[PDB]
């Protein structure tokens, strides 16, 4: 019993996607403490419109001014599932509504969109049912732990000047200014948590969020948010070409679930300056591959995301908290299923499992 991941299998009509809805959302502070509110929410505030051009350099501040969080700290579901716990009685829906949904990160449902394009990096979710919700959680696989460690340091740089641009980009206050002189630290978060529903599937998933633009043509949540990316500068159409077809599906995939509408980039030179800005429209992001014989396409990947909720729903049929469904995927092969019991795989903390049952 597995699950086929080829993109023909999955080339029919757009399937149905709910509207995005805020639930909520919470903060992690820069001890990663959980807060349940807005205080990590930032404020987009781009160059000034008669200044000179940006000209952000996003090397600095690396490694002195840089706290990295602790990734050897295993956070499955935590923080997610506070949110639920502490809003249980409080969700949209009607009764039994949390009953009937599937509970995870963005980030997750990002790696299924993407699967039948995926050609580098395989994935691992853990699912548990409890109460009828089905929650899954990524596992690291033993290849991405072994790159974790022996990340080179073009690459530990890499991920610096990513938070280092938002940095450059937002402000603590609406209208207010940049300060890119404090340190950066990935501990801090900002993450909106959000309804939808894919095909029958109803969803409770949360995702960090980057900046709220209070120039945004809707006011709103989610419709108000802007998620920033850093690429590097390109000069020919066949490098803007490559980017369409692999940056743009990832980067697609991973606004168009929470109904974030824009992608603002930095494009930065080899040197490690950004040059240039440029807005993607998330609804406009397919435009570039519509009629591209190696393109990737929409639909293909939320009718695999259906599929995969479907599959998962129907493996995991036992309600229990301590039992985990592991799904498996490498790129060339199937989705496949293990079962495991308790530790390690099994991932829903007693704080959760022990006040959802009183
Ligand atoms: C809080 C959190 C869980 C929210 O999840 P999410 O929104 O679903 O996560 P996404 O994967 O979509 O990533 C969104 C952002 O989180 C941040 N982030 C994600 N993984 C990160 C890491 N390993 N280190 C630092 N920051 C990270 C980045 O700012 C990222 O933005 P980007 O896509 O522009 O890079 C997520 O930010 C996080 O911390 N993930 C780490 C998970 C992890 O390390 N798992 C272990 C391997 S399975």
């Amino acid at each position: 019993p597995s699950l086929r991941t080829q993109p023909s299998l999955y080339s029919g009509p757009f399937p149905f996607y709910r509207r995005p809805s805020e639930l909520g959302c919470f903060s992690l502070d820069a001890q990663r403490q959980y807060h349940g509110d807005a205080r990590a929410l930032r404020y987009y505030s781009p160059p000034p419109i008669n200044g000179p051009g940006p000209d952000f350099d996003l090397r600095d501040g690396y490694p002195d001014r840089y706290q990295p969080r602790d990734e050897e700290v295993q956070e499955r579901l935590d923080h997610l599932l506070r949110w639920v716990l502490e809003h249980r009685n409080q969700l949209e829906g009607g009764p039994g509504w949390l009953a009937g949904a599937t509970v995870t990160w963005r980030g997750h449902l990002t790696k299924l969109l993407t699967t039948p394009y995926e050609r580098q990096e395989g994935w691992q979710l853990a699912a548990s049912r409890f109460q009828g919700t089905l929650y899954l959680s990524e596992v690291e696989t033993p290849a991405a732990r072994a790159q974790r460690l022996a990340r080179p340091p073009l690459l530990r740089e890499l991920m610096y000047m990513g938070y280092k641009f938002s940095q450059y980009m937002c402000a603590d206050k609406p209208g207010g200014s940049p300060d890119p002189s404090g340190e950066v630290n990935t501990n801090v978060a900002y993450c909106s948590v959000l309804r939808s529903r894919l095909g029958n599937h109803p969803l409770l998933f949360s995702g960090q969020v980057d900046c709220l633009n209070p120039q945004a043509p809707c006011t709103q949540p989610p419709s108000c948010y802007v998620q920033l990316k850093t690429s590097k500068e390109m000069h020919s159409p066949g490098q803007w070409r490559s980017f369409y077809r692999h940056k743009l599906l990832k980067w697609w995939a991973q606004s168009f679930l929470p109904g974030v509408p824009h992608v603002v980039a930095g494009f930065r030179n080899p040197e490690g300056f950004v040059c240039s800005l440029k807005t993607f429209p998330t609804m406009e992001m397919f435009e570039n591959v519509r009629n591209d014989r190696e393109g990737w396409n929409p639909s293909v990947c939320m009718n695999f995301c259906a599929a995969f909720l479907s599959f998962a729903q129907s493996t995991v049929v036992q309600d229990d908290p301590r039992l985990v469904h592991l799904f498996s995927w490498e790129p060339g092969g199937p989705v496949t299923v293990s079962v495991h019991r308790d530790a390690p795989y099994a991932f829903l903390p007693s704080w959760y499992v022990e006040t959802m049952t009183q």
